[PDB]
């Protein structure tokens, strides 16, 4: 996006300083995000991806409900900066744009640097789930259908595979066959939700580590910062996805696979934090599935990366042609180690399930 256009977008919002610069920012794969520097405060400017979130009204209604409820409890959250006409987002030339106050005095991580950071992440996400349980499922309409319905994701994967639109399949048979051969594992959570053996809860659904800001002084979680996929789900979606991103010893798109490991110690630290908040609500079935929810969300996200690769990278932002193939391979490597360490993680959860 050109500067002139971006600065044009910025003039629609009630900013409280003269804009000095607007630059791409952060690692979100879906929305396009910019840091707005002014002669005063800073702001996050985002373009909402309307092919992924077609219902902008419903999405902004959810974000607005979640944020306003958090504000009404004196909890720090994302602060929508309204347009100059007081709307919570602006439609400009076929684009959908919103502005958040920049969250000051924070750090965030793409890679956990020690167990204490990750424990705090589990504590923050566990507590977020407590907060979300105050809502009826009916107040928070799904903003994307079948979002962690892994069998439905596998259907998309299969169709992308059979289409093989770019002829990319030939160079990634091992990765493809990994997802094919695990097909029998995908329905466990959806089946549990459908038959009542796993409770339906309002969940965050994108709980990767870089969606929590930590205070730069105290190290405590300050705010959860990507509220877009809050909707009904399983607690296991939030748990498994955190483990997926944050129990790795390497970046999601690490090119050197020898650096990619699943850390049981990181698994333990997140679990202590997370289960420590949710001890009084976690059911026996949920506890039983905690380790495998890691496998499941890693496989779901990995298959999505691979599907996108095969489709010519139409869903996730990428920085080079193979980026999605590189991403899928870290996910596969992590699942391989999670399988191998399954009894260790079962023991870790059992241990912790004794507060
Ligand atoms: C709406 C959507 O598809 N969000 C994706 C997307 O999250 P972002 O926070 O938008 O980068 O990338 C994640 C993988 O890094 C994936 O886990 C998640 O489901």
């Amino acid at each position: 996006e050109s500067n002139e256009v971006l600065f044009g977008i910025a003039s629609h919002f009630a900013l409280e300083g003269a804009v000095t610069g607007i630059e791409p920012y952060g690692d979100g794969h879906i929305n396009t995000t910019y840091l707005v520097t002014t002669d005063g405060p800073r702001y996050i400017l985002q373009q909402m991806n309307t092919s992924i979130f077609p219902d902008t009204v419903n999405l902004m209604r959810n974000v607005e409900l979640v944020t306003s409820t958090l504000k009404a409890q004196g909890k720090e959250t994302l602060d929508i900066v309204p347009t100059t006409s007081g709307a919570t987002w602006a439609e400009i030339d076929g684009g959908a744009w919103r502005v958040y106050k920049f969250i000051e005095h924070t750090v965030s991580y793409n890679l956990v640097p020690n167990p204490d950071v990750f424990r705090e992440a589990g504590s923050a996400f566990g507590d977020f789930q407590n907060f979300l349980s105050e809502f009826d499922a009916s107040q928070l309409t799904e903003t994307i259908a079948h979002f962690h319905d892994t069998p439905h994701r596998f259907e998309d994967f299969k169709a992308a595979l059979a289409a093989d639109k770019l002829g990319r399949a030939a160079a990634c048979q091992p990765e493809i066959d990994f997802y094919l051969s695990h097909a029998d594992q995908y329905a466990v959570v959806m089946d549990g939700l459908r038959d009542g053996s796993i409770p339906l809860r309002v969940t965050h659904n994108d709980t990767k580590l870089n969606n929590i800001l930590m205070d730069a002084t105290t190290g405590k979680a300050r705010a959860i910062i990507d509220l877009d996929t809050i909707m009904p789900g399983s607690m296991l979606f939030d748990f498994g996805d955190s483990i997926r991103f944050g129990a790795s010893t390497a970046l999601e798109d690490e090119k050197d696979l020898s650096k990619v490991h699943f850390s049981t110690e990181l698994f333990r630290a997140y679990t202590e934090g997370f289960v420590g908040e949710l001890r009084g609500s976690i059911t026996a079935r949920e506890a039983e599935l905690l380790p495998f929810s890691g496998n499941l969300l890693t496989m779901e996200c990995g298959m999505r990366f691979l599907a996108d690769y095969l489709e010519g990278d139409i869903y996730f932002a990428t920085k080079y042609p193979e980026h999605n193939l590189v991403r899928t391979r870290t996910q596969i490597k992590l699942v391989q180690e999670m399988e191998q360490k399954a009894s260790e993680t079962r023991a870790i959860v059992a241990d912790i399930m004794e507060a």
